[PDB]
């Protein structure tokens, strides 16, 4: 049963769904383990909470009958969880995010290069939404030619066409690679190995399908909606980026935990329990909405603040905790990181539209609402 969890926060509009700092501020201070009839969840708010929810399996199940949204990786609890994200994980080392720094560099720098000149940009169409896909199609080694936007758009039923059409393209890539191995996911996927079990050449095209919903859209919001931060929210934040050239991942860290919204997941309670101050019971659905603790202060200080100098910020829920923790948090962190300090190198200064309009630019998408276009004025030193 696919639950809408759009029902749960009946959001006015488009603006508030987009940022709804002043719901989080009524659930944490009103009501912050939540009961909503209609949708039959159970809702919870503060960080302490949320973070029991994700990482607690014994109690809190990844597995269960209803849903808030190929291997089913996110869908399993340890231990069959366990063989899937070592075999995924053998794509993701210490090394591979080492030497995908220079390739991703070399991304940023060509569609920076293509708006170096520009007196105004968009970024969704100029960065934020060509980015994640021009990246993932270079780390999972796919020809030259083909650098793959069109897929996500269309993998967003259109849905079983999309699969189907994705699979054709990659399954002989996959073989090929069997035979000629390079420095890339498809080729560390081929040869991961668990307790003697590896992939097929089927469950690595389904692999990478995973990575795409996963990695791209997701990472393309968290950008769109930083660079909207430096407009709207603290607009002395560019400057101070431009001063000292260093404060970048300080920056990406405070706009995963200020301006990526909605982050919410759900799980099943897998025993009666009453470890979140009520009495749950066997099947009863938890949602664990992440953006809203990020914002609690009693873990964040000044929590409704940009404040990149915060020295909890690193400690935001944006990627999960326990066993389902993001595999791609260093990727997305780096990938966030190279486009805005070279981002940074090209322009001086940034200015929002006065005439732009956020509720006509917003689109429903997983995460709530997502920019259809955010314009900027951009300057050279
Ligand atoms: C800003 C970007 C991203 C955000 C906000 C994000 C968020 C998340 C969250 C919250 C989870 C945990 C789900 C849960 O507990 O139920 C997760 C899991 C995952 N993410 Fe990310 N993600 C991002 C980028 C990426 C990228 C770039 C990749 C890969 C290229 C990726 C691959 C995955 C995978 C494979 C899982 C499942 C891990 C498991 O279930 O063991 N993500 N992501």
């Amino acid at each position: 049963e696919v639950i809408p969890v759009t029902e749960i926060p009946k959001f006015q509009s488009r603006a508030e769904e987009f940022f709804p700092i002043q719901w989080y501020k009524e659930m944490l201070n009103n009501s912050p383990v939540y009961f909503h009839e209609e949708t039959n969840t159970w809702n919870v708010f503060q960080y302490e909470h949320v973070k029991q929810v994700l990482s607690d399996y014994e109690f809190f199940s990844s597995d269960g009958q209803r849903t808030t949204i190929i291997t089913n990786l996110t869908n399993l609890d340890p231990p069959d969880h366990r063989k899937a994200r070592s075999l995924l994980a053998a794509a993701f080392t210490h090394r591979s995010l080492k030497n995908w720094e220079p390739r991703i560099k070399q991304i940023a720098a060509d569609l920076v290069e293509a708006i170096q000149k520009n007196p105004t940009i968009n970024i969704v169409d100029d960065l934020s939404s060509p980015f994640p896909s021009l990246v993932i199609a270079d780390l999972f080694g796919v020809p030259v030619k083909d650098r793959f936007k069109k897929w996500v758009d269309i993998l967003f039923q259109e849905k079983q066409r999309a699969g189907a059409e994705y699979f054709q393209y990659l399954y002989p890539i996959v073989i090929e690679k069997r035979s000629n191995l390079s420095d890339d996911i498809i080729s560390d996927l081929i040869q991961a190995e668990f307790d003697g079990e590896t992939f097929t050449d089927e469950e690595i095209v389904h692999a990478t399908m995973l990575l795409l919903g996963a990695g791209v859209e997701t990472t393309s919001h968290a950008i769109a909606n930083m660079f909207y931060s430096f407009l709207y929210d603290d607009k002395s934040l560019y400057s101070e980026l431009r001063n000292n050239r260093e404060l970048a991942p300080k920056a990406v860290e405070e706009m995963l935990r200020y301006r990526f919204h909605i982050s919410r997941r759900d799980r099943t309670v897998k025993q009666d329990n009453e470890l979140l101050g009520v009495k749950l019971k066997k099947g009863d659905v938890v949602i664990a909405w992440m953006s809203a603790c990020n914002m609690d202060e009693t873990m964040f200080e000044n929590p409704f603040s940009v404040d990149i100098h915060r020295p909890t910020n690193k400690k935001h829920l944006t990627f999960g905790n326990g066993p389902h923790f993001c595999l791609g948090a260093p990727l997305a962190r780096l990938e966030m990181k190279i486009i805005l300090e070279a981002f940074l190198e090209a322009f001086s200064h940034i200015e929002p539209f006065e005439d732009f309009e956020l509720e006509p630019h917003l689109t429903a998408s997983a995460t709530g609402q997502s920019l259809t276009y955010l314009p900027m004025t951009v300057y050279r030193h």
